[PDB]
């Protein structure tokens, strides 16, 4: 009793379990429990071996004890009572199959029984009868239904379950030959056989299986259990992570949970508080600098050392101020820790300029990590999510079963998740719109009314969606309509940081204050968070720069250009003209 | 024998009918003919005569194509072409090393779809444009300006020796608008602003006054058509501000109208089908009558929508444009930098109503798309009231980001499954997102939306929308909650109401049905029962 590498790889990332139910997932076969309060036992164990259904005549068990009777439906739902369909079952295999619906793993019954006798156990299972896959017996029906009775059956199941589902690993998990078949017949059947001897072991048919059990807590066992790392701590970081804890702590609670219970969050550390912050954070459950008054739960283990957070992670969430997120992609390979099966979600906005072009921060972890990454990005102010105030989010999935494990992790009862295929797009929907912000900020800060701020919005979205074109023609117009692409804009626009202090910035400037600089600001009215604004609006003018793209992107432009002093603040609604206008002396 | 003094009528409307007209370039265009590689056209805007750089930017502000067809010298005349705005491509001339100006005009019918083409000039190569052939110019103006040829002027349909008096037969719109509210009349300072402007030349256009039907009210309006007249400035729907000098006001629907070849009507919806009706009765709107409409709001229909632009062409037999933007009215009146898009019944109407509206500080964006800017006008003032009562609620920017992203969802898919054709592009213009964002943060329904939320959730549930109306409003009216009445009864007619869980929501929550609480959960709330 005993796995193999590829064999428990293929377990953990399986995208369909199917099981036989005759005594695999049943105690008992069913013919024969239905021989016995039919008292035929011996007429029917004198065909339930091999010297009669070992090649037969040319018929098996279930085939023949149907033809055995002179029976009645009546009869049936007798006997359905008398065996009620959850004293059938082998013990850990509810807690198996719970565990396995879960977690996004889709579970099939396959029988060469009677459906008449799987259908109660898939309905007990919460398994549809759409994944039962079973042959009924051979009724007479009339004009409503049933008044009296009238190979290759499981790799040929399995066969058509891969062409309806995207499912690429699919096991076979039962007892008999028939379950071995399912593999063995046919390529595009199977990936792994699982055995299962709890009931009756089978020498000849447990050889040649791919994985030999007799409990099924030694399958459960051997299912991934993600390790959850947040890697970062600030505002957002933390109302996240406090989210991303929720719903570890709920996981853990059931037996096969997906999730290990306790997150851990890496915290830079800050020469002004040093190893008194972690220290606060572990005690406290609170991190009182960036996100004070709030309680991370306490399931949230914070530490400084960015190797050792990481190392024993399966899912990271990458959530740090976005010019920081170059540097700590380099660590984290030098060290080698990331394993290239972790999964990566990224929450950051900004992006790195490359090769005159965009590098978003999950094109950056891709490339220097080797790993897949998915992002989260809507209308999020942190400080309201992390008082669970009604809220929603795209997760834009690398891979469909990225998403599936993202949205188990991070949607709460107040934080609804929308799964979208679009990464590129909901990516740079997330990073684009701070520049927005800032011109939206300055427009507040010269006294502009909705009409006008309005203009800003509507110029801004356009031009979003326009070098979302320039740049990654796959992009969907519908993205521009989910949560990470108007609605954050939206909110940023009159709720955000880069609106608050570009605002502030425009009206000093006005006033005549010509030395004052988001630089500056940023210390005085954020608290040790950082604006990501600016330094997207220089991101991108440097693309615009050396693609020739100035004037393609007229707002974009001259809000780069007012920061810079080139243009005056008041200029923000003449884009147009502001874009090419001379500069100012 | 003489020169046509008066043309004929017929002349006359070939005038204003006119797809193209050509100019001879010597003596016609410029006050000399040549003489005197180098190439040193030394000046080019003194070599102009009189009042035809006037004209013949009129006749480009009227759709006409303008062309230049000259017996003398191409390089000669490009330079004159530039300045007036004609492209290389509209200069038939000879270059440097007969029937040429029939042959030229014969070419413009097979390589245009023009018609009605008309040849100015002063020789008599200009007159054989039109006799020379069959297919060459339909009508010839002589123009006597600079050379009086007897011979040429004795044939000729129109005589001329001022640029003034072609410029004076042009086709000039006068302009009514139907309504005088809040935007009604800054719309109309807005456009009286550019009769004016146009007025100051030759050949305008535009009819310098414009009319706006005032509808009397029972409480102060003998003297509001009289104190609007004296004072030009409407003190009960728009105090403080300037209408212009030229702007009339009467009382009378059918007068206000009756001379008018251009209509913009800008009432609040729930009285435009009734004022159709009465125009229609009248025989009042001839069917060359341009329309535009800047009403948001819609008539159920057949159990279907029924847009303002809509109603004009089936009632009035006329196509009608519609205006369309995030265009608060009060902030438009002070010259505050706003925007708005025209969505044309046809390219030639677009451009006519670009020409009125567009002011320095109201930028214009020209739209093909009717159906879509429409509906998304009319549909906003819906989402604009949800919004408010998430802001009564006191509800943050990221739950009041959230109404309008389902909002303009909603809008979206409505617009879609009402009018298939509508582009999403639609959804990007000032008469989408725009106008959305706008009126959800600076609206009249979304303050009154949010003063009735206030006082619901402060336990007063007996007030109403027509009570705080009537508090709040100062006789303008409340769009949002009628519209949000006439979908329900759309959705309710096509069972769609679970196909719309804000907008029903809403209208429940406008109703005794649903708590407004409920708003950030309308996905429930569009199905919960009721109390
Ligand atoms: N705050 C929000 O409401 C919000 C919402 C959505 C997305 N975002 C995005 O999340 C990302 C991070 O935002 P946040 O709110 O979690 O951070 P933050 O703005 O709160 O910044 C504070 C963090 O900066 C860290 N820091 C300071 N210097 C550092 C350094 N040299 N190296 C590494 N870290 C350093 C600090 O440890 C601190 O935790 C940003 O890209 C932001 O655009 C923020
Ligand atoms: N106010 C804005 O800022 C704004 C901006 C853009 C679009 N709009 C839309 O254009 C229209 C604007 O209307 P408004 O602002 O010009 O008007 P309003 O709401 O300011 O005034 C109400 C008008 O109703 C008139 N009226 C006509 N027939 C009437 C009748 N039988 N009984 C009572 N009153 C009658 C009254 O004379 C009065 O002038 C609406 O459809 C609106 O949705 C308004
Ligand atoms: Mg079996
Ligand atoms: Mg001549």
């Amino acid at each position: 009793s005993e796995p193999s590498e590829q064999v428990l790889d293929l377990w953990q990332q399986a995208d369909a379990v199917c099981f036989d139910v005759d005594r695999t997932v049943t105690t008992d076969a069913s013919v024969g429990l239905l021989a016995k309060f039919m008292g035929i036992e011996d007429e029917a164990q004198s065909l339930t071996e091999q010297a009669n259904r070992g090649e037969i005549n040319l018929t098996k068990a279930f085939e023949d004890r149907l033809a055995k009777l002179n029976f009645t439906p009546t009869d049936i739902d007798r006997f359905l009572e008398e065996h009620p369909a959850h004293t059938r079952l082998v013990p850990g295999v509810e807690n198996l199959i719970a565990a396995l619906k879960a977690r996004g793993v889709e579970v099939f019954l396959i029988s060469g029984g009677f459906r008449e006798m799987a259908l109660p156990i898939a309905s007990h299972l919460k398994i549809p009868a759409k994944n039962v896959f079973c042959n009924t017996m051979s009724w007479q029906l009339d004009d409503h239904g049933e008044p009296v009775r009238l190979s290759h059956f499981k790799s040929r199941a399995i066969e058509r379950i891969r062409r309806k589902y995207p499912y690429n690993n699919i096991i076979m998990v039962g007892d008999g030959f028939s379950d071995l078949e399912a593999m063995q017949g046919s390529p595009d059947g199977a990936d792994a056989f699982i055995c299962f001897g709890g009931v009756m072991q089978r020498p000849a048919v447990a050889s040649q299986a791919d994985w030999f059990v007799r409990s099924y807590d030694e399958l459960m066992a051997k299912l991934k259990r993600y390790k959850v790392t947040m890697v970062g701590s600030g505002a957002w970081a933390c109302t996240a992570v406090r989210m991303v804890a929720q719903s570890t702590a709920e996981a853990a609670q059931l037996p096969g949970s997906v999730f290990e219970k306790e997150v851990t969050m890496w915290v830079h550390e800050e020469k002004h508080s040093g190893r008194n912050l972690i220290e606060y954070i572990n005690e406290n459950h609170e991190n009182p600098i960036y996100l004070p008054g709030i309680d991370l739960g306490e399931n949230v283990k914070a530490t400084s050392d960015l190797i050792e957070a990481v190392r024993g992670a399966d899912a990271l969430i990458f959530c740090a101020p976005h010019q920081f997120m170059h540097g700590i992609c380099k660590q984290l390979a030098a060290a080698r820790v990331v394993g290239r099966g972790v999964k990566a979600i990224s929450l950051t906005k900004g992006m790195r300029v490359r090769a005159e072009g965009p590098q978003l921060i999950s094109q950056m972890v891709s490339r220097i990590l080797g790993i897949d990454c998915s992002v989260l990005m809507g209308a999020n102010i942190a400080g309201d999510i992390a008082k669970e105030e009604l809220s929603e989010a795209v997760i834009a999935y690398a891979n469909r079963e990225s998403g599936s494990l993202w949205q188990q992790l991070f949607q709460r009862p107040y934080f609804a998740i929308n799964l979208l295929a679009d990464v590129p797009g909901a990516e740079m929907c997330g990073t684009l719109k701070n520049i927005v912000a800032v011109g939206a900020g300055i427009g507040d800060g010269l006294g502009v009314g909705p009409n006008s701020k309005a203009s800003i919005l509507r110029q801004g979205l356009s031009e979003m969606r326009k070098f979302c074109k320039f740049i990654s023609p796959s992009v969907r117009d519908d993205t521009f309509f989910e949560s990470c692409g108007v609605a954050d804009l939206i909110a940023s626009s009159y709720g955000g940081r880069n609106r608050r202090v570009a605002e502030a910035w425009a009206q000093k400037r006005i006033a005549g204050d010509d030395q004052v600089t988001f630089e500056k600001l940023e210390k005085e009215m954020l608290n040790g968070q950082k604006l990501q604004g600016v330094l997207t609006s220089d991101e991108v003018q440097e693309i615009l720069h050396a693609r020739g793209w100035e004037l393609e992107f007229p707002l974009f432009t001259t809000i780069n250009r007012i920061i810079h002093g080139e243009v005056p603040p008041t200029m923000i609604l003449r884009y147009r003209v502001a874009c090419s206008m001379p500069s100012m002396p």
